[PDB]
């Protein structure tokens, strides 16, 4: 068993070929049965097969394990023998592979994620814990998650494998389509924006699409992690010839491609579905004795749902409505587990051009925490958006942000340096960004006292490797209450010229006044003068999103 | 005969004497009949008066005229005694001056204005100019119009002197009651700041009110003109017969007039030759003190100063483009729809009405004259005169009651010398747009008009005179709104006052309320100081009034 930092060390030093099919191999030995089974019924075949890959000059096999879950495993028969099929496959493999390199394989369940289908983040975890401890216990050299289709089960499964093992080198991988979009509607892009933060090793693309098809796929993909990056393509995309999937690509039109994937620095590269021990061996000849290539990452402020990536190269629009402050009939069916409620709200605030929808629930001790992980997981599926987190509990904060299906906009930090810290590190485990709020110890009262703060802010961002995962919020004050607005559109254009985008908390200047419409328009107005780049506020309010429109039209941000 | 500069020169030199009363003199000793008509039938009562003023140390005296126009003599069946009565009238003044200065005075008709009474602004021109003539030809030294109560009226004397004689020392008068406001509802610095720019020479203050009483009023007027300044306070209420204010308390504030920079001292109802004894013991030889005005930008009707000192808002709403109804009104000479229009915006928060007579060719001049009259009296706002036609331009100037806003000349040689005279001769200010051969698109091409502009002001010396407006084009029509907002901060950097026509951003749009506001919003935190815009959009000005608030231009 080699552990993270030797693996690493060893991708640095030289990029590595895996191997090629199982699934598509076993049928030629005269085995059509599950191919997890074999590694009971007929190990001797499983070992053929990895020798076959072994011996055309692989690096690296897979374990006969795709299908070894327990989700996947009751589908057929077969749960009860989760133990000896993972144990088995991993004594093969390694008897099959000498000194070379063993990676646990690990494909999706078939499950899609509640709402879609029935199933919570926290049964996906505990699904693919398992069979990663099996994995870890039989000495493998890395965790590879192959062809998963949707960002919340890749990243239970990535998070229950480093729960398991903080040594083990780990792969997530998704599969596109041909128009390079997984089945829950995520891009490459934010594939890699939102994985890359996680502690994982390595990402990368398999199956569905052979090497052409992958190839602009696997260059956006590139471009936005500086992890290791793994590839398999399918031997051609899948056709159907006279009632039988084949892959028709041959050996060398398939392996003519590996230059071009070296080019975008990829560290492994081996075949999918289709591809057969005569492919790895014309890949071994091809590929040679390589190091890899470096790369930067474009580096982006994106937060994220399954299907739609948000960047901030423009005005945000986050829903305030999903909160029960002052709103009687939502608190009580918050508390009684309504979700239905709270989806009809979502769904009305993006329709009328919410991009992000805040979330909070109040007095926190009075909501179910089940409650919470089901909204989390549930909004950015059937509202298509991605949420701003707004949550003041830490250990529900941990619940939300380990659920929640891409990467998300945290709501709110204080610049103190222990909430500070605290909500940082729970971001770096689970992913995400942070807004933070330019107060402290007491509330700022002029452009001094918040620039004052967003200088102590960034000293602790930057201690903390932070610093590109914020949005400053120069902290709205009630008019009624001295808020002199002024000091606030000020503080937006000071930190605009600093780079840094910026939200407010736009209903805040009108509490306790008439026409606050007309207050937050005119102050919308203004603060996106000054380089304002995002707000929590009313999408429902016609006048403030007719105003804003026209707005960014005259200002050439947009439009008609 | 003496002319302006002559006795300009003679009171920069030192402060001069008038007189006192004449009407409450005559009646004192008995003559119960029209001052005026002493002139004819007592001429030697009215040179014995005159001859003891001047023993008393008069300066200056009045002619015996204040009620001898054709206007007021209609009302007492002597019309046909103008010209002897004004005659005899400077005849027996010079005789009694001999070297002494004889102003021509000339009181108001006690007609009101229409709409107030029935008195349009040419009647009273006519009626100002023929007495005028008549005491030019028979030699005084100046003009004064003492004791108006109302700026149209006025104006028209002021108008109607100066067509006479360039030549002539005018002097401008109104009353104010204890409030400080005339008649009309005039104070002191509307006054001040309508008349001061017209071509008098000086400005002042008569009867109503004692000496006491007139100072902190009299203060008021000094700060905002620097032309010469008249008093002749009267001598208070009498209780007829004997008049509280003697001699000596009247005589003991004439330093504190001095020290406000007075020019000429004199009294009015009530008083005698033994108060003008004591004003000549106390005032003494003395050169006169300099001061320095307050300056400010501001428009004018009769009972309203908007001062440029805050957001102000131009009702675009009189203006018939793209309606039907309003135009089929104006057409048939209706003026009570456009007071309901005026008024509608005013209630709205309007503080300026922009004033458009469409195809002007199809309108009736007296119908114009008679709007530009009315409104700022039934509505109570100045007006933004929008006019093409360069004639109509020169009626509606003449007859309008007080410092108008002139809607607009561009950036262009011809255009500029001739509305900068016709605003230099009736008074008013420059609505100055940033094109002129060619619409411009950029900022730096507004920039240059800008500057070309500032050229041709500064040598007309108007630079002080004008808001600049950098031409909002239409949205959907290539109008790239960011190159009006530079140009706005821009001109806001170098001092000046802004204005747009606001509703041409929109034009042709739907949803043309959130552009207007969008715009607005944005041209105010750029500096824009005024806008033509539509008061009766409430999103627009409820929107408005959060931005002021929130910029700390206002309160909550
Ligand atoms: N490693 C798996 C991939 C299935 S998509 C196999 O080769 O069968
Ligand atoms: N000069 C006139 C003024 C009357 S207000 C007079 O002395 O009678
Ligand atoms: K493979
Ligand atoms: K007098
Ligand atoms: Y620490
Ligand atoms: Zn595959
Ligand atoms: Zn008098």
């Amino acid at each position: 068993m080699r552990n993270r930092r030797e693996v690493s060390k060893l991708l640095s030093e030289r990029v590595l070929l895996l191997d090629g099919a199982y699934g598509t191999e076993f049928m030629k030995y005269g085995y059509d049965d599950l191919p997890e089974e074999l590694n009971i019924k007929a190990p001797d075949v499983v070992l053929k097969v990895h020798r076959s890959y072994i011996e055309s000059g692989s690096d690296v096999i897979l374990t006969n394990t795709f299908g070894a879950t327990r989700m996947k495993l009751r589908k057929h028969g077969l749960e009860d023998k989760l133990d000896p099929i993972v144990r088995n496959a991993v004594r093969i493999a390694r008897r099959a592979a000498g000194e070379k390199l063993v990676f646990g394989d690990i494909g999706p369940t078939g499950e899609l994620p509640y709402p879609l289908g029935s199933t919570l983040f926290e049964e996906f975890y505990e699904n693919f814990r398992e069979t990663v401890e099996i994995m870890v216990e039989e000495g493998v050299d890395g965790i590879i998650f192959e062809t998963f289709s949707d960002i919340l089960e890749l990243k239970a499964a990535v998070l229950a494998a480093r729960e398991v093992s903080r040594d083990v080198f780990l792969i997530a991988h998704m599969t596109f389509d041909e128009k390079g979009r997984s089945l829950t509607g995520t891009d490459p892009a934010n594939f890699a924006i939102t994985f890359d933060e996680l502690d994982i090793d390595a990402l990368g693309i398999n199956c569905s699409l052979g090497p052409e098809e992958i190839l602009p796929i696997f260059q956006e993909l590139s471009q936005y992690t500086d992890k290791f990056l793994v590839v398999e393509p399918n031997a051609g995309k899948p056709i159907v010839e006279n009632g039988k999937t084949v892959y028709p690509l041959k050996p060398h039109d398939f392996a003519v491609h590996i230059d071009s994937y070296y080019e975008l620095g990829v560290n492994i590269f081996g075949g999918c579905c289709g591809t057969t021990p005569e492919h790895v061996k014309l890949f071994r000849k091809v590929l040679g004795n390589r190091k890899p290539l470096q790369r930067k990452k474009k580096r982006i402020f994106a937060v994220s749902s399954p299907s739609k990536l948000v960047t901030f190269d423009h005005f945000v629009v986050i829903g305030e409505r999903i909160n029960p402050a002052g709103r009687k009939k939502l608190w009580a069916e918050m508390q009684k587990g309504n979700e239905e409620i709270v989806i009809k709200e979502a769904k009305t605030q993006v329709e009328k051009g919410a991009e992000v929808l805040d979330v909070n629930f109040g007095i926190e001790s009075q909501i179910d925490v089940r409650y919470v992980e089901k909204i989390v997981q549930t909004l950015p599926y059937v509202s298509n958006v991605p949420l701003s987190l707004d949550i003041q509990n830490v250990d529900l904060t941990e619940r939300a942000l380990r659920a929640y299906p891409g990467r998300s906009l945290f709501n709110s930090a204080k610049v103190d340096e222990e909430e500070l810290e605290m909500k940082i590190n729970l971001l770096k485990k689970y992913g995400g960004t942070l807004i933070v709020l330019l107060m402290g110890k007491d509330v700022p009262k002029s452009f001094e006292e918040r620039k004052e703060y967003f200088e102590k802010a960034l000293k602790i961002l930057e201690r903390h490797d932070f610093s590109d995962r914020v949005i400053f919020d120069p902290g709205v004050l009630p008019l009624g209450a001295e808020g002199k607005p002024v000091e606030v559109l000020k503080t937006i254009e000071f930190i605009s010229s600093k780079g840094f985008n910026t939200t407010v908390g736009l209903s805040n200047l009108s509490f306790g006044l008439p026409d606050r419409s007309y207050y937050n328009t005119a102050f919308l107005v203004l603060g996106i003068s000054k380089g304002l780049s995002s707000a929590i506020m009313n999408p429902l309010d016609e006048t403030l999103m007719k105003t804003l429109n026209a707005t960014l039209v005259i200002l050439e941000k947009k439009e008609l």
